[PDB]
């Protein structure tokens, strides 16, 4: 198997084989795995090496692998499959109980409105070159400027401005850029390595003005991040609980008897000066981070024959008719809320309820008898698990039910 170019074999006086790298100036014991197909060693301006596939004209500063590239195109399918449920996308909508999240969103609307600058800036991009185009645009303006009426032009502006954001969205999880990674592909993470990226700071700023763009100017962005993400937008405390909605090994590892801030500190800081520039994160604070979530990624419709078809359970289709009344009773909010509450999240996979997915392969809506009534429900999103406490009245269930989704405590 040949040596990538640059490199060359050499015997030393013992006999051993060693290898020259003379681009990098690097001597090892070790034959460098030749790169995958179509891919090129090359320098830049500056001397930094990096690496050219011809065939996607993409590039990366991570030297290509086979576990590189599997992680590329599992995200190519990811980023079809989402840009294919455009239509479905396109259709998702905002606007005792004493969680009003309408009155929020109006607040919030208000806000921003008084905020607002007078028309307008033009945001220039090309659907191959999206995520390039855009980080060069968006950079070359000021916070203010980002905060007037965006016209975005593919070489009306609303449904163009919503595109945008729809598919730069999937453009940032590139995992070429060496931003993002997965704890499976189920929880979103900032990559610990980023670094090999010697501009990652400054694409997690961009990252950041993307995100509270979106919250300012009320667009939906198609991204899977996690619940302690939007926790770190608000300020909110990331406990041990949390650790069960990212790694749930690392959680049980834990649970025999800061790890999820610790690795990333820096382009967190850069990701916060990003999107605090746009929209200072404090004054998000009125949000929890469940509602946050709903106003990035919007809600939508439920299926309930679909939910209804795909849950299994120590119980039966025989006070599970309790729950399923409560749900058919609550509306479209409170049942995004209990999404959330069960799965983590209140994105459905495109397929419905059946392509759901869990921290260890797929794995269906569920629920199980565990506890006593004055037992609050309980949940496992990692695992989309919900623990039903034996119920006696439905009114009881359904109090108790609402008192859990609502995060009344």
């Amino acid at each position: 198997a040949p040596l990538p170019p640059g490199w060359e074999q050499r015997v030393d006086q013992h006999g051993r084989v060693y290898y020259v790298d003379h681009v990098e100036k690097r001597t090892t014991w070790d034959r460098p795995e030749p790169l995958p197909p179509g891919w090129e060693r090359r320098v830049d301006n500056m001397g930094r090496i990096y690496y050219v596939d011809h065939f996607t004209r993409t590039t990366t500063w991570q030297r290509p692998t086979l576990e590189s590239v599997r992680n590329y195109e599992q995200w190519q399918l990811q980023r079809s499959q989402l840009q294919g449920a455009m239509q479905q996308f396109n259709q998702r909508f905002i606007y005792a109980y004493v969680r009003d999240f309408k009155a929020k969103v109006q607040y919030f609307r208000f806000w921003c409105q008084q905020l607002a600058m007078p028309q307008h800036i033009k945001i220039t991009v090309t659907r191959k070159t999206l995520f390039e185009d855009s980080f060069q645009q968006i950079m070359s303006f000021s916070p203010q400027d980002l905060r007037r009426r965006l016209w975005v032009i593919f070489p009306d502006y609303g449904g163009v401005a919503r595109e945008w954001f729809f598919l730069l969205s999937h453009e940032v999880l590139n995992p070429m850029y060496c931003l993002f990674e997965y704890a499976d592909n189920y929880c979103l993470q900032i990559n610990p390595a980023s670094y090999i990226n010697p501009d990652h700071l400054k694409y997690f700023r961009f990252i950041g003005r993307f995100i509270a763009m979106a919250l300012f100017h009320g667009k939906f962005i198609d991204t899977g991040f996690s619940l302690p993400f939007y926790k770190r937008i608000l300020n909110k405390p990331v406990g041990l609980k949390d650790l069960e909605s990212i790694d749930p090994e690392f959680y049980n590892s834990l649970i025999w008897v800061w790890r999820l801030s610790r690795g990333v500190e820096e382009q967190t800081q850069a990701f916060f000066e990003g999107f605090n520039e746009i929209l200072p994160q404090q004054y998000l604070q009125y949000f929890d981070a469940k509602e946050l979530e709903v106003l990035l990624c919007g809600m939508q419709e439920i299926d309930l024959n679909d939910w209804q078809r795909h849950a299994i359970y120590h119980y039966t289709r025989t006070q599970i008719m309790w729950f399923w009344q409560f749900v058919k009773e609550i509306d479209n909010e409170k049942r995004m809320r209990l999404l959330q509450f069960v799965t983590g999240t209140c994105r459905l996979p495109v397929g419905g309820f059946a392509d759901l997915m869990g921290s260890n392969g797929p794995q269906k809506f569920c629920i199980e008898k565990v506890g006593k009534e004055n037992w609050l429900p309980r949940s496992h999103t990692c695992f989309n698990r919900l623990d039903l406490p034996p119920y006696k009245s439905y009114e009881q269930l359904k109090e108790k039910l609402l008192f859990a989704i609502e995060e009344t405590e």
